[PDB]
């Protein structure tokens, strides 16, 4: 997808209170951005990093600018606004960048199915229903990507739900959208949430497919393109 209109740049002073960031624009003035990420944002919010923000045109809200990307001091692009993940995924399924998910005749979003909600469900006359859970990956240590970047009991629960989907003979996919341009491989963060990492291995055992695709990212746009090796 393309950022429309294109993003503007600034220099980070600090992210604070989770949802706010003070930045300095190219004119040397201060500006407060909405930070649409509630997580730790490890490696994504270093004072002095360049940030890229969008502008909401027709709103009277207090902070009509949103922090979209970080361009780290080592030159890497990071999409900190992980609220784009589902859209990038849908776009990549439909344009067939994600080959493992081609050959379905319909795509539905936000499907409530059980006594739980799935990000996408793919369907076809000849095939079992395909359930896709989308996860965002912004944690990098050099080239190694990790999820989660803090313990997640909610993540653990959804992972268990996917196992039930597979057990019932549906196709079940967990899809890690990799939003940091430095990442070249993916693993669960066993060192951070050991239980999640264990559940991820167990889900694989029980037939949940695990994919990780990397986004190409610039101030102009982002697109999921490249598949990445996963090591449990
Ligand atoms: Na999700």
């Amino acid at each position: 997808m393309e950022f429309s209109p294109p993003l503007q740049r600034a220099t980070l002073i600090q992210r604070y209170k989770r949802f706010l960031a003070d930045v300095i624009t190219p004119d040397g003035r201060e500006l407060t951005l909405h930070c649409p990420n509630t997580g730790a944002m490890t490696g994504c919010a270093t004072p002095g990093d360049t940030v890229w923000y969008s502008t909401s045109d027709n709103t009277k809200r207090k902070y009509p600018h949103t922090w979209e990307l970080t361009q780290s001091q080592s030159g890497a692009f990071i999409c900190v606004n992980t609220l784009w993940a589902n859209r990038l995924t849908k776009e990549a399924i439909l344009n067939e960048s994600i080959s493992e998910l081609s050959g379905y005749s319909s795509l539905k979003s936000e499907v409530k199915y059980g006594a739980s909600r799935i990000d996408f469900m793919l369907q076809a006359d000849s095939r079992p229903d395909c359930y896709i859970e989308v996860k965002s990956v912004t944690l990098a240590e050099n080239e190694q990507g990790y999820f989660p970047d803090a313990v997640t009991e909610r993540g653990q629960k959804h992972l268990r739900e996917l196992m039930s989907v597979a057990a019932e003979g549906q196709r079940a996919v967990i899809f890690f959208a990799v939003l940091h341009s430095a990442i070249t491989r993916f693993s669960p963060a066993r060192h951070i949430d050991e239980k999640y990492a264990q559940l991820l291995s167990e889900a694989q055992q029980r037939g949940v497919e695990i994919l990780a695709y990397k986004a190409e990212i610039s101030a102009e746009g982002m697109a999921l393109k490249k598949s990445l090796p996963v090591t449990l």
